[PDB]
């Protein structure tokens, strides 16, 4: 159920943009900043993101972003208001978020409600030990019944104390499974991450013991990461580069899978190149075997692996240079790839382009 169509009106450098985009790996090249507005900035609004009025075109009163998979829309008004819609129905932004978060994932900018959320960091590990986790859940639920009944009432509490013993007993079994399955899981992620321009990345799952039992266990499960050799581990939110976060999100996404039909990465080509850039294009390609991945890129290595190569271009319209997008046919695409390497076609550029595409 990919994002089939995208309509943007009066957003930044875009007067009117109707984009039929679909498939697996979609690459946006050309005017990269413009591409970001389409893919990161615009789609961000559909996700129920901030109401950034800076996004409204320079001399315009209001912008509109419609997306078709079912439709969702976000309208920002220079007045100070706006509106969200789900299939033509004025809904609340909170509902737009809950709905769109089942369809879209934008990385770096919106990893917070995806994999970096406290609930999902834990989920990563807990879906490797479902048996133990379900064992806890059952124990915890049964214990809540005992506590409930006991509250409904010198008075015996014999059952609730036995159940609480199981709860801790089982709860500890869970932590043991967690720590057990953590290393192999961290190892599989690092295997990929270290090929994406972070050869000395370190990563671990940390269990934090809770004061009281949670519905999800006896401990908090946190994901800690350091990109460089000299650095100390820490939250993934503490990576110095947005691009680095994106590339770590990519790795996790291909290794363990994405949870939405469409995923967006911004800047995953940021601070890398050469070998590192090829490894990224390869991971993107694989994630696209099951998903629609939308990236804006300036590296021919990445573009050449796209199922669809879009070029963001510039045209004058009412004396103003606006943005325009269009699919690349094949030979036109080959030309673009060469331009991205050599900045203009050179028999060798075409020869390098030929290989990148194949």
């Amino acid at each position: 159920p990919r994002l089939s169509r995208l309509e943007i009106r009066n957003l930044a450098t875009i007067t009117q943009l109707e984009l039929e985009l679909g498939g697996g790996f979609c690459a946006f090249t050309g005017e990269t900043g413009a591409g970001k507005s389409i893919i990161v900035d615009a789609l961000g609004l559909l996700l129920g993101g901030r109401a950034n009025h800076d996004l409204i075109r320079s001399g315009e009163k209001e912008l509109l972003v419609t997306g078709f998979w079912d439709s969702a829309s976000r309208r920002l008004s220079s007045a100070g208001r706006g509106a969200a819609r789900l299939s033509g129905e004025v809904v609340s932004v909170r509902e737009l978020q809950e709905w769109a978060q089942g369809r879209l994932t934008i990385h770096w900018q919106h990893s917070a409600v995806s994999l970096l959320s406290p609930a999902n960091q834990r989920g990563l590990l807990d879906r490797r030990v479902t048996k133990e986790a379900q064992a806890y859940a059952a124990a915890h639920a049964a214990w809540r019944e005992a506590v409930s009944r006991l509250e409904r009432l010198l008075v015996p509490r014999g059952s609730v104390d036995a159940l609480h013993a199981e709860l801790l007993k089982v709860g500890q079994a869970l932590d043991a499974a967690r720590e057990r399955e953590a290393e192999p899981l961290v190892d599989s992620l690092l295997a990929v991450i270290r090929e994406l321009g972070m050869p000395h990345a370190r990563m671990e799952f940390a269990l934090s013991a809770l004061a009281e039992p949670a519905a999800y266990g006896l401990s908090d499960v946190l994901l800690r990461f350091s990109a460089n050799p000299g650095e100390e581990l820490g939250p993934l939110s503490d990576v110095a580069s947005g691009g680095e976060l994106s590339r770590v999100m990519l790795a996790v996404s291909t290794v363990l899978g994405a949870d939405t039909p469409s995923v967006v990465f911004d800047e995953v080509d940021a601070g890398i190149g050469g070998a590192a850039a090829i490894a990224v294009a390869e991971q993107l390609s694989r994630l696209a075997d099951t998903r629609q991945v939308l990236v804006v890129t300036h590296l021919a290595q990445i573009a050449a692996r796209a199922h669809h190569h879009y070029k963001v271009e510039k045209q004058v319209e009412d004396g103003r240079t606006v943005s325009h997008v269009r699919l690349l046919t094949g030979d036109e695409r080959l030309e673009e790839i060469a331009r991205m390497l050599s900045g203009n076609t050179s028999e060798a550029a075409l020869e390098h382009a030929r290989e990148l595409l194949a």
